[PDB]
């Protein structure tokens, strides 16, 4: 009952910026152009860092891939989320989500803040309330869906149209869980669609990277004048690696889906979890919104263990297949505990109203076999609570 | 009758940070470490996700931190990002202070971007004292100076300058060190805060990598920019990481040849009657020729000089090079030519370039690694192709 | 109706090699060590052995359900690996239908050292046994060959073998992949691949890779791999064992692609034959079923008409690219008679049913309307 | 007195075969090609990567030049070059080797190329007549070494290729691997091959394991680029990009490496715990005179003798701090080695015969400062002798 797949994404993973006519040698493969300076006397490229051939073909690819016409390459997500930042002025205000990735939560209330820029954390899972945040001083809005790690989904198509009420605000959405080929917020009325690239897009767990697409033809070109002038730019080695990645972006998608919905379906009838969170499932508070919005579901899932904070550390420690360690997306299944680890980030206070207790366990659910999967949670839950 | 070599340094720019008992292979060479993120809370540590640190990435910068004199360093995705980041240290309400004659990025962002934030910017000579004095301000967080400067080669008084900035309050002191390298210049020994470079010119030396140094002696000082390290997260590839431990590994034998090329070129160009003006480090005709002995061991490959005539001229010349490529950048093993006034400063206004002298006759030079007597040729011919 | 797919495939070839514990900075993935030396006062030197590539020597041993495994520089390298075993005066058995450079590689280069080579076809049970004789120490098969794909009951053909004791039986793997067959859990003596193909898979690769479960045989393979030093890049090998992570996903796109791009062009007008594993219409497909637990994109075809027509068809393809090599994400068409198998005698050639109507197809990860689209399209070209 | 250096090589090393003319982005710096094919159709370009392929064509350009040679092919490891260059011979021919060589090499031809129909003798070739009594019409190969790994004798090239060349065809060979193309260019002395463990100086920053042979012969290179694409033992383009990137610092490497190596084998010359010392740019080696004729300078490659047993040479190795004790040479670290137990255990009557004792040592002299390198020297000489 999901959206239908997108058209011709897996074609374009694939071939979108890697035309072998490209090349003197009709490479199929895009070369990797480490070159930091160009010839220039008799068009072409300057200076790596304002732009570079490998680093095109990943920005072409990606565009492609989000429904976009540019595309941005970064040197992490960060340094994707602080150059999108670096758009408005000193006196303007960013209205974020309170849910967000801990460090975007970092730099927004503790670095962006003391440049004369106003952050308000508002609960945009209550569009109503999004409204009553915005005042004319408003100029971007930060959206993350679903968020990380409790997982709230929120309506991007209806954030969208609040937002673009009032003339120039800017709408992001972080589309880091999802991917383009489940989620395309550019479709659903978002003015940029950031990534970091470091999770689902690179899918291999060895390039630091961050993605920015987009549509304005003056936002776009807001944002290359500061990806030149800022320089937080990726290496073309990385780019090139993570254009590796994408090529099997749909074929990896497809299996965290499957593996993920098997292990949330698992852990849910699963007599020492309290709860599960994972959008695929009916259980799940925004079920019926993901299927209208998005084309399926990734390996992210999140669950609460019966007992205490004793229980889930037996349970991560006697894990085998899942990895404990922080990010998400790679081929190899991780687990972690977000009040101790990722999201140590985020204030107590916060954490509590949030819901990541001491119990909240977030795994990212890899492209393993499914029996060992399971297996391997069945055997680390009667670690914690035996027969 | 320079200042005297550094001692340890080729010692130390192979062996800082390559020690060979933090792998279990025992490697002589660290490897690439490109894994994202690490395994936590095992039986009987350090890494966590690649953003904040990774292996690779702080071998190169305790390396870096050595041959700089320094106790820290930190490693960025580019020298401008090394440069926006550093600016993250001050608040809305705070001024900077930048040099007159900067690299074009280093004056764009201070002018069109980092005075969109609540900063006040005001570009001060910062070679004549005085000026530097009057514009110092109770609200003054942060100096900015480059020596030589891009392109013109003003020379600062590192020392001199740290002393009147010290003086009165908290005031940080950043040198862009990009055009001597910490073989030839150690600011930071000098009385600078922070010694600043774009690796992607002298310290990899191999035109292959984009990538900012950020050297530092304040313990306070780092942990701030180590904080913004991770939380702007313009980092560096691992790979790319490596790829500049593995320049360094030749830095020492790399910038006594640009210093021996960039001298005979400099030379040979001042006494060609197709030539101006030069402006060169290493020649006493250079203003600041006894300041920078008195701050250097040495010199290096860029050489700045004034063709005859006009914009025309200086095209033809451009043109004409066989050896010299016609392109931006600088500091590599190649030979690199190009005009500034169009180029690399283009993002400069009009108005300071005719200012600071950046006219359509300057033309600078970044002599590289190549034969000597070669490149002499290359200069000769093209200069006789300009004025036939 | 295949057989059941290999148990554990997915999670050894994510993890086996892979621990994090090797690493005093216990990453999740294994870095690149380039190093060519090491500290003594563990590894030695680099071509003997290093972290990164052994790694992937245990990941590829796993998936071929082997105990040992050794990578090297190409498929071809492999190869005279492990040719280099055999003693001066004995004969080789070669299938008659093989890869260009193997055929080449003993015919004109290994039979100058006291080697004498004999092209069999090795599907003929009465064919292979007339050619064996006390003197053959090496069977070298390949299946589904390429590109006629023919196929050969490995088991048999390793009962058949093994008869005459000391023979080694090598099975060239590099068409189907550890994930479709497994020909050490056949009877095979020596699992070879050439991993520049599906293993890595991403067309940025050359290597070759060996694997095998005789502890004596794996010795005699191992001091040759040190001692000729046809050994692969630690970056190359990271970059195999980063594929070798999708491989899975990957044959099963390929499988499913394949199967849609042989079943359209079977039933097009324009199309006089296809040779697909997977169809029913191929004479060993049952064969196929009982060895193999799937099938792999490439799909084999004689277009209608003359050399002219399958110029037009192939130069008219927008997707797929006029290449050789195959097994990548991205989806090859060759024309072997003129390409591929420009380095096999021509008159052998016509036997074998290469002929200028000939084309073999490496489908790729593309969309499947994409790829029939633009093969309908460029048959169109070619027959208005 | 040594030969004048050879002109125009720095230019050479860093512009010869990147030319940014070759990329339609107009680099500066040649892109590392990892494909592994091309598209054909519309003569022009490449077919299979292992054949050939833009990154690996450069280097080989680049090269060649270096070696003043007209051809240069890159394979997967010095001995990968090897193996290569034998299989240009037939079963029944015969190969004459030098008899100091690398243990690898030793091994190759005596344990496997012996097992193929090859005639295999080892002789001392820098006693020239030996040479001329060991050929025979089945002789098609000789291959040398100079310096010798490891007890560096120096064989006059030009007098060998004057014997060799004097009867039909016999190909000779020289390991050019201690020498670099900065420091001798057995092409221009009468060679046939100038071969490369570019493992060692030509990448010299000890991330590479690679081979290189160079060539001029028309006939000799066809045959070569034949078995290049045959056998297949063909290096990375990465692993290509990382020796060009490498020889771009060659010669200011190879410049320093002599004179750190010539302050090495000077200070171990005098000192009171070293038996003998045996380095080419020394006065006390019996072909000092011969190394300047044909060499325009020496490496860093210092052997000695320490006095005492074989305990005094353990102390001692274990005792440094700077040089590290490993295998290998020609980076830019500084190692040290005991080649009896290590790089040439493979080859131990023979070790006797050819000097190499339980107290021979073999110093890789690295780019680290001249002090430091003798003061690690100083302190661990000290400890051993006590």
């Amino acid at each position: 009952g999901f959206l239908p797949h997108f058209q011709h994404f897996a074609t374009q993973a694939i071939h979108v910026g890697q035309d072998p006519e490209q090349w003197t040698s009709r490479a199929v493969v895009p070369p990797i152009s480490l070159s930091t300076t160009f010839k220039q006397g008799a068009s072409g490229f300057t200076y790596s860092r304002s732009g570079n051939p490998t680093r095109n073909c990943l920005e072409k690819a990606v565009a492609a891939l989000d429904g976009a016409k540019y595309c941005l390459a970064f040197a992490s997500g960060l340094a994707a989320t602080v150059t999108i930042t670096h758009l408005l002025k000193a006196g303007d205000q960013i209205i974020c989500m309170d849910d967000v990735y801990g460090g975007t939560n970092r730099y927004f209330r503790q670095v962006a803040s003391e440049f004369g820029l106003k952050i308000s954390f508002v609960d945009c899972s209550k569009i109503k309330l999004l409204e009553a945040a915005i005042t004319p001083e408003t100029k971007l809005v930060w959206i993350e869906t679903p968020t990380n790690p409790t997982q709230k989904v929120i309506d991007i198509e209806g954030c969208a149209h609040i937002v673009h009420k009032h003339g120039d605000i800017i709408l992001v959405v972080d589309n880091t869980f999802m991917s383009p080929y489940f989620q395309r917020p550019l479709a659903l009325g978002a003015d940029i669609s950031m990534y970091s690239a470091t999770k689902y897009m690179n899918g291999h767990s060895d390039v630091v990277m961050g993605l920015v697409s987009v549509n304005c033809e003056s936002l776009h070109n807001r944002l290359r004048f500061l990806q030149n002038s800022l320089g937080a730019v990726p290496s073309p080695i990385d780019c090139y690696l993570c254009n590796r990645g994408l090529k099997t972006l749909h074929v990896r998608m497809e299996k965290h889906f499957k593996n993920g919905m098997a292990v949330a379906q698992f852990l849910e009838s699963n007599p020492w979890v309290e709860k599960v969170i994972y959008p695929g499932l009916p259980s799940h508070p925004q079920h019926e919104l993901v299927k209208r919005q998005c084309t399926g579901c990734t390996g992210m899932v999140t669950f609460y263990i019966k007992g205490t904070l004793q229980h889930a550390e037996i349970f991560l420690k006697n894990l085998k297949l899942f990895t404990l360690a922080v990010s998400l997306g790679g081929f190899e299944s991780l687990a972690e505990l977000p009040a101790i680890m990722t999201h140590a980030s985020v204030l107590k206070n916060d954490r509590d109203v949030l819901g990541i207790s001491d119990t909240l366990i977030r795994l990212s659910v890899g492209l393993e076999d499914e029996e060992d999967l399971l297996e391997d949670l069945d055997q680390a839950l009667k670690a914690a609570h035996p027969p």
